[PDB]
């Protein structure tokens, strides 16, 4: 009991390319013939049953097949002995209707009385293909546009994993995943003409997208704009994807064709940041549609026991200003290398504050939050980065390693120094 490949309905007849229809849909696919109930293909006119004419496509998928053409294949005899037949396993037409020859431990099965049969097997064209799953996984699916610039590649990387798969279009793009990947598996594929690495034993697969769906936890879908909208259907019948996209030009003058399911996909548009760190992004993602990515490095989240004076001090209210401080409201608009968000006053941070005093700095933030108020409005765990930070305070140089300890000596642990103000840069040399 088969189901149709439009609209899942019980699909006794199938198309010449191998999609199961149910009867409404043997008149309306255009692509080849469809064998119904008279033994004539549905419009062809061969009897009077075949006489009413095909309609007009009502999938996407009709559209898609424009471009595939159909190639039918030999008119091949089927021996049948005993329900047994030398012929491969697969779908076929033949004067009793559409049958199946089944694989089994006796042979190759097949329901027919003993004769010889003239026959044309179902191509694979549309074996694997189903629209209602289609539907389905296109909802549960990701489109990422990339911003103007680079980073896109950099996203992948950190999203995917060792049972993961992606598919690629060409063997160049499956040559370029590759090694920006460094260690993945993959079958080389016959005829190509480009070098190819040897395949590592663990990592995420590569697999060319022609090859169709192989099993995976997470599928991504490499150069999504210049992928074959039929072998997207295919994969998209079987699993959802995350497709990989660059960023929306206006160019369209006959220039652009992709398939058609990334305009109903759920979008992500990506958003480049150089002013701090990732660690910083995800904390203040909640505010911003687009995915904020990090072009530069992580910003150092340190959370004090006791008050500290280190780069520009921030505060809430007036009312705790000490020394040069300046409240949260007077810094928008304004950038520091480091930046000390000081809390004494319970209750005095909210959300437009908070996110205003977490995105001052570029390289550190040291927070004394005694009151442990900036939970209950970010997620902004502590993280630490392996660099000598440097800046004045009160004018006098200062400098601090990896471990927040305050060091005044010359280059002795190794590390780099970090720094991007106008004083703090001339100074660092002489
Ligand atoms: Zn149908
Ligand atoms: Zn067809
Ligand atoms: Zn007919
Ligand atoms: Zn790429
Ligand atoms: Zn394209």
């Amino acid at each position: 009991s088969r189901m149709c490949g439009y609209c899942g309905a019980p699909a006794p007849y199938a198309t010449a390319c191998g999609l199961d229809v149910c009867v409404y849909h043997t008149h309306f696919h255009q692509h080849c013939p469809v064998i119904i109930w008279c033994g004539h293909p549905a419009g062809s006119g061969s009897c009077s049953e075949c006489e009413p004419p095909l309609g007009k496509g009502t999938s996407p998928l009709d559209e898609v097949l424009e471009q595939v053409p159909y190639k039918p294949p030999r008119t091949v005899i089927m021996h049948v002995e005993q329900g047994l037949t030398p012929l491969d396993p697969g779908r076929y037409q033949t004067r009793r209707g559409l049958v199946s020859v089944r694989r089994g431990i006796r042979g190759n099965e097949v329901d027919l009385p003993d004769g010889d049969y003239a026959s044309t097997a179902l191509l694979p064209t549309c074996k694997e293909i189903n629209m209602v799953a289609v539907a389905s996984n296109v909802l549960r699916s990701r489109f990422i546009i990339g911003p103007p610039g680079a980073g896109k590649t950099h996203w992948l990387l950190q999203q995917v994993q060792d049972g993961d798969v992606i598919y690629t279009p060409t063997h160049q793009t499956m040559l370029d995943m590759i090694r920006a990947l460094g260690t993945c598996r993959f079958n080389v594929p016959a005829g190509t003409t480009l070098q190819f690495p040897a395949p590592s034993r663990t990592g995420p697969w590569v697999r060319i997208l022609a090859g169709g769906w192989c099993p995976g936890k997470n599928s991504f879908l490499d150069e999504a704009a210049y992928c074959n909208h039929l072998d997207v259907l295919r994969l998209l019948s079987k699993t959802t994807l995350t497709c990989l996209g660059d960023f929306k030009q206006l160019h369209p003058v006959g220039f652009d064709s992709h398939c058609y399911v990334f305009d109903i996909m759920p979008q992500t548009q990506l958003k480049t940041i150089w002013r701090f760190g990732q660690n910083i992004c995800d904390a203040i993602q909640p505010d911003y549609r687009d995915k904020l990515m990090s072009m530069v490095n992580t910003t150092r989240v340190t959370y004090v026991e006791k008050p500290v004076r280190y780069g520009q001090v921030l505060t809430p209210y007036h009312r705790d200003r000490e020394d040069s401080a300046i409240t949260i409201d007077s810094s928008q608009g304004a950038t520091f290398d480091v930046v000390t968000l000081h809390l004494p006053t319970k209750d005095s941070l909210n959300r437009q504050r908070a996110l205003v005093a977490i995105t001052r700095a570029r390289h550190a933030i040291f927070v004394y939050d005694p009151h442990r108020q900036l939970q209950s409005v970010f997620d902004l765990p502590a993280k630490g980065t392996p660099v000598n930070l440097a800046v004045h305070r009160d004018e006098q140089l200062i400098v601090l390693d990896r471990n927040n300890r305050e060091i005044t000596v010359a280059q002795a642990l190794g590390n780099g120094d970090k720094f991007r103000a106008t004083d703090k840069r001339v100074v660092d040399s002489l």
